[PDB]
């Protein structure tokens, strides 16, 4: 069954943990795993991780290998484990979950969800395994994505992209779009309307609108023409100000890439983790303009065009709920004479 | 006060400390420091210091998040430690000095500068804070900075750029140069005429002066006759010679950054950290020609100009004295029948 | 003698270890070597092998600084130790060789390959290297290598690339290729025919043949149709098939590097090391397709062609066997029907 | 600087730092030092400080192997770094002092106590080395043992024991009897008429004078009859009482010893350094009773006799500084009726 | 190869590796290895050797429990490796050699004694086991014990006493005393006729014959009256001077013990290993007196009576080779006017 010597055959064999009957000698030095390749050790794992080296490599080489919703999703809907599997956070480089079902047995509560251990912890599903969604009929509190629909189950449409492998991507040789089912308390819950972060980055930025497109192609002043955004404060929300000591704004990351392709400049992820908004400490290269916190969310322009627009701004100040990514982000919205200030989220 | 785990809230909710109250929950690992978000441990900081790691990360989320002179800007003028703040070595990862005053407990020698602690040490004074030009008129030994001119003391001027959160910057949004002034044993001292180095990187490698514009945009051949700087071995000295298997030259800067934009090479800093000058073992890929110690200074070209049109040249081998960035650089000259052979410096 | 503070007193003034006198003081913490610098530390090496921190620091700073045929080399050849040197894996951050002769008093096994403890063992001899030619004459097991011709030795010519300071290149101020001889109990070996990688990388990747030009510069269908390649199945073997989820052939780097340049993909090396074949779990971002085990060999394409050119395609499945950087490397042959499927190697 | 592999020549040929040369190797893993003893590591060295492992080695090394103070002397007089010597501290495992003056380069501030940066500091002399006595008279703050008399010194008569490398004795092969002098800010300083704790331990412990003797023979009624103890709460203080689940007095260490040959207890030492008054948490193995917090102090009998007798029991608490070990210790004194109710230490 | 998780199993349900089949959860954190014993994590190995700690782990499970030669005797016989066993170095809690025959994978150098790696080391055989004499008639050099003849043999016998799981007995329900052989080059060697140590310890030491009954209750001049041991300086060899700084002789262990029991003193082992001669720093807690370096040696009284006695006391030094313990021990001898000054063992 269970052997460390075998795991990591599997891993040298396989790249992963597949099932497969072989041992290869390891050594443990510090948090890191070896191994003798023609009498030389050579790394194989690397434990960035809370838990024993041994332990966190086991779930590693047995971490989910197919497309599998982003850790931020899987956060904002309570999941507490997953069945039978391992979830691999690559932004924290560790397991998304503490325990384990019929996993790793240093960190099993469990061999099935079926067992009593399980009923008041949100047990993750897969449907695309086979007897999984009755797994889920059955489970007390628990979350299910499917490809197609599921008979007796309203499905609720998640986002275009999923992690595999730590690639966030919209599948076109595999499917990545699921449908999300939640159960609380032996009732299935019927999840609210939400919005949805793109899962970009700086370096790879693509547009995925032609709003997005007229952005990133034109300047400033065309665009908020184009589109009639006065009065909305884009300069300051999504261009940024830098004209003084603290940066103003820049609270889009469609706004930073823009910035990025012609100034370069400095962020410090003091939280490094999935989460729909990220907080950086930015430091602009070319002005020197900067600011502690600055929170960041990658929407959709159209989105946020329609979020903004669909607000009341006779108040100077007020806190915006907003559901995204099933969760409820809360947003601080200034105004002044009937004119946006500033619009910016918070973790 | 004082509290581990105040200060770990100050980072996640400040970016970095900032006096507010609050506390998270850390955990210790190696020299890691991690927090619980939702259930789950996530790294905020990981010890690259000699310090403990408890002590290290307060350091560092008490560094100073201001515009701040270079790390060998300070070491330079004989700076031991910083008046009621942390000065964060990015070079090293590390602080840049080994006690504080008034910042932590572990590493307090005094709360004040005014104690009798402070007196021989040579304390870094910000004109910034109020009331620490004061400080420095009672300081035995110290150096002070301002942005507008002090009455009764003349004034020093620095360098164009400064640090800010690890980026070298000239700053537009925030000044960045500053007065200089030092005392020594109560009397205030005469700052001795300077060059400064650029603190430019090859990425990011970009002119300031015509003769720069020309050196990168022209040909060896036409630069050295529009400048007429025959004799002076450049050919040697800033493009590098590449045909031997020993690297020939190679000294400045922006001689590395044009070879860089058409060849790759090597640079392995054996010494990480700030100083004026670096020694680098430098491996061409194109050619294979190499160098253990290469000596390389960023000064403004226009700068070395003036220094080496500025030496006599009859001997074969001389030391050669040059101030820079308040420290008195040793160069290498060698000399063959009233012309340049080489010119290097030396850490 | 010996003496880590004047270890690091050569490393410090002169890159490596070059047999100066002197000392510097030096601090161990954890696996990281540093030195003191004006009264603050700095490190100078951060220990990544599985010896002990003080050793692995000697013997990379006791490194071979010259140009060196490459590990994977070294390996398919059976050198188990060097002569009076240290043969650096820059691929493993690690000493190519447990044991050394006459380098560092905890790994040596004695102080010239003379003694009867390397006897049995393959002793590695560089021909650049006064009296080592005759070493080899007297030793049992070994092998050596030459930049000329040899007296009585019937030479074997091995590749244009050698690895300097961890950078592989072909010399251009330096010579990379050498004559290879190798004795086994005293016999001198007849070396057999083989090919070679080319050591390349994607970052970096440059054609070195006309058909390397023509398969980045053309597309797939002409550079078929230009050179005559129906039938074997260059589409699933070197374009690489992305339509379904399991990622199809790509089993040479130029297939990867046209690719590269124009789509990006995840490459996580499982096993770090310098070896002829490579296996990689790769992950394409734009498709989703992947693959666990990708085995992925550096031949020029030229060499490649000829090589499935010359085989039987009446079998539906067998194993090739091809000789490359002095090995035996096995492929599997997949044909239908005459002609070629896929064609992959083995590790 | 000098040679990491001299020092642990010397220690296996010396059993400690002698001058001598030679070198052996030497393996650091963990906070070990390890050294090679035909073929296999010999621990030499377990760092239980908080200096890197090979500096806290070399000062292990370096240490002072003639009969020198208690750390608790030098503590109480404000000791704060030794002349060209190491005080090693056995009871914390670690060197009773940060820096050093002459010894090692990593650890030293200076060279010579005559050095500029060495004024602030009380350093500590040994009269019985050539030079150290005029090096005191040129000392701003100094502590200074000899075993005679100094010129024009007024002498301060130390305890008759010593502690010869981590054994405390009275010397009659050697002498542990010194004179003790202090100057604060070049003014020397009349040190205070003292009494001296008995430095004896739990285990091994003799007594030294006829009540002493007494006190471990006499029943605890008919010992107070013979000293006329009536009314001085001796039952409570020396004696101890058991009867009740907070552990009653018990702060002699001769009272300690005559419980612990008839019953055993387990004693806490949670701050465990050398110090006069030590605390410690008790619980007696037999009755059950403890107390978190017990101050326990070794006078000789017949002292505490003469110090409690020479107090004022009309008061109901009182706060008494009593001098003892050229320090300040104070009591908490609690009377009712004329009569002693508990009188204790306090740390 | 085989399992960790398995070598763990046979510990807890065997005491160490029995070769039973099973599996328990593991945890490897620091150099310590736990297990989940009902949910807690129980300790099974502190790791205080030079290996990685699941390596080191495995073979002090796989430690041989049978009666085994000391260290020391297999050191001074050269002993190199094991076969198909490990002896355990309980005074370095530590395996006695680095490498493996047919143990463990990560430390093999070979399966089988026989194959041709093993030719130039000096393995060990233990006659008591199925073919291991024929393996040492194969074997180029070995060291064979046996509890009988063998076949042509010359045998050695060896002492009387073997080392039991780190216990020094003589055997009275098992058999501790061996025949013993060895060959050098495929040549057999006659072991020298030698003495042998008695291995005893200091606190737990009974005399081993008349002499040593009667040196243990007769006064130091009446003792030498009875044996007629005047001029041969026992009071400085064996009892000891302690009038002076420096400690007086004492070589012997059995006048280490007779003192210990009337006045106790430390001894700091800082070379910790077996060896023949063991080398103390000792200070005496009742006088003070110490020394650096005190060679001690556990032989008879008997023989150190017989040894000292045949030695010619006409040279003022002499260096005397005694062969004890199979290896030739150095000896000082200091005379003046016929009559023994000092004779102590050297290291």
């Amino acid at each position: 069954n269970m052997s460390l010597e075998n795991v990591a055959f599997n891993v040298v064999n396989k790249g992963h943990f597949d099932g497969q009957q072989g041992e290869v000698p390891v050594s443990i030095i510090n948090n890191t795993v070896y191994t003798k390749v023609d009498g030389v050790d050579v790394e194989l794992f690397e434990n960035k991780t809370t838990l024993p080296v041994n332990v966190a490599f086991e779930l590693w080489a047995k971490r989910n290998i197919k497309p599998v919703p982003e850790v931020k999703i899987l956060n904002n809907l309570g999941v507490d484990i997953a069945a039978n599997t391992v979830i691999w956070d690559y932004k924290r480089d560790a397991p998304a979950h503490i325990s384990t079902i019929g996993v790793c047995s240093m960190t099993d509560i469990a061999k099935k969800p079926t067992e009593t251990i399980c009923a008041p912890l949100t047990v993750f599903f897969d449907g695309r395994v086979d007897g999984q969604v009755d797994l889920f009929r059955n489970a007390r509190n628990g979350v299910l994505i499917t490809e197609g629909s599921v008979k007796g189950l309203q499905p609720s449409v998640g986002p275009k992209q999923a992690s595999l492998n730590g690639v966030t991507l919209i599948g076109e040789a595999v499917k990545t779009q699921f449908n999300y089912y939640k159960k609380v308390d032996g009732v299935v819950q019927q999840l609210p309307e939400t919005y949805f972060t793109q899962s970009r980055n700086l370096q790879e930025f693509k547009p995925r609108s032609q709003m997005e497109i007229d952005f990133l192609e034109l300047a400033m002043d065309e665009f908020i023409e184009r589109y009639k955004l006065e009065g909305y404060a884009f300069e300051h929300i999504v261009y940024g100000d830098f004209s003084h000591s603290q940066l103003g704004g820049l609270h889009l990351l469609i706004g930073l890439a823009k910035r990025f392709k012609e100034s370069p400049f400095e962020l410090e992820d003091f939280i490094p983790m999935d989460s729909t908004v990220k907080n950086y400490f930015i430091t602009d290269a070319q002005t020197g303009s900067s600011k502690c916190v600055c929170s960041v969310i990658d929407l959709l322009l159209d989105d946020f065009v329609e979020i903004i627009k669909s607000q009341d701004l006779s108040v100077v100040s007020k806190v915006v709920k907003v559901t995204i990514d099933y969760t409820e982000i809360s947003f601080m919205l200034w105004c002044k004479d009937g004119h946006v200030e500033t619009f910016y989220p918070k973790l």
